[PDB]
């Protein structure tokens, strides 16, 4: 299973993944990947604020779906 994750200035990241990971585990392979803190990402899928401690199975998530890394407000 692979998703897709788009970052601010549109680049893709490619991770593997399992249904059970949680949104915390997608920020670790993003900061692995791009140097992004944990604390500065924001995930959205489908419109929905993604919470840390859920799973992508919880939110739906499928194989090949896209998420967006969108702007630390506050
Ligand atoms: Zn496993
Ligand atoms: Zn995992
Ligand atoms: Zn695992
Ligand atoms: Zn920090
Ligand atoms: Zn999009």
């Amino acid at each position: 299973m692979q998703i897709f994750v788009k970052t601010l200035t549109g680049k893709t990241i490619t991770l593997v993944v399992e249904p059970s990971d949680t949104i915390e585990n997608v920020k670790a392979k993003i900061q692995d990947k791009e140097g992004i803190p944990p604390d500065q990402q924001r995930l959205i899928f489908a419109g929905k604020q993604l919470e840390d401690g859920r799973t992508l199975s919880d939110y739906n998530i499928q194989k090949e779906s896209t998420l967006h890394l969108v702007l630390r407000l506050r």
